[PDB]
């Protein structure tokens, strides 16, 4: 099925997907706040799909929140971070997938967006 | 200086000047305080944002504007702002630099901790 929105994770310390990291995605209200959207555990390949289908899935700006604080306690090793937020519109314009990628380490992360057809 | 942010733009190979960045503190009741904003200078650097006797221990918040820094350079960037969200001097008083890499679809941040 089409998947509008998928979010991977990787960990750059172990060489490895980062799997059970929670994620949880948000959608700006009216007030200006954010209200809780979709959530889930990474799997085993890093990756976190179902999230969202396209009918519900319409424009608007989007917060996701990883919660990488969790994941390097889990590991034993003290992070920087509190969380990683990706923030972000989302725009009709021709048929879209995104997929938002996220490579943490303790005290340093990236992240990319690939949006395709 | 406790605190400093550098931002660099790895499409043009050189600092990202001029951009707005926003601090701010979680307050008692769980909502982010302002504590302190400016922008980036010439050489991508934002300096003398507080002063070690106002750095308190607490949950801030690191916003760049990195938007309007590509909406300015005509291009339409993935994300609305960069946000580096962290515990600061829980354990005494430390340097904070926060360094942000820009891409129109991807940003990486660091932070680089040194003890006074």
């Amino acid at each position: 099925s089409k998947c509008p929105l998928m979010v991977k994770v990787l960990d750059a310390v172990r060489g490895s997907p980062a799997i059970n990291v929670a994620v949880h995605v948000f959608r700006k209200a009216a007030d200006d706040t954010w209200e809780p959207f979709a959530s889930g555990k990474t799997s085993e390949s890093g990756e976190l799909h179902g999230l969202t289908t396209e009918e519900e899935f319409v424009e608007g700006i989007y917060k996701v929140e990883i919660d990488t604080k969790s994941y390097w306690k889990a590991l034993g090793i003290s992070p920087f971070h509190e969380h990683a937020e990706v923030v972000f519109t989302a725009n009709d314009s021709g048929p879209r997938r995104y997929t938002i990628a996220a490579l943490l380490s303790p005290y340093s992360y990236s992240t990319t967006a690939v949006i395709t057809n």
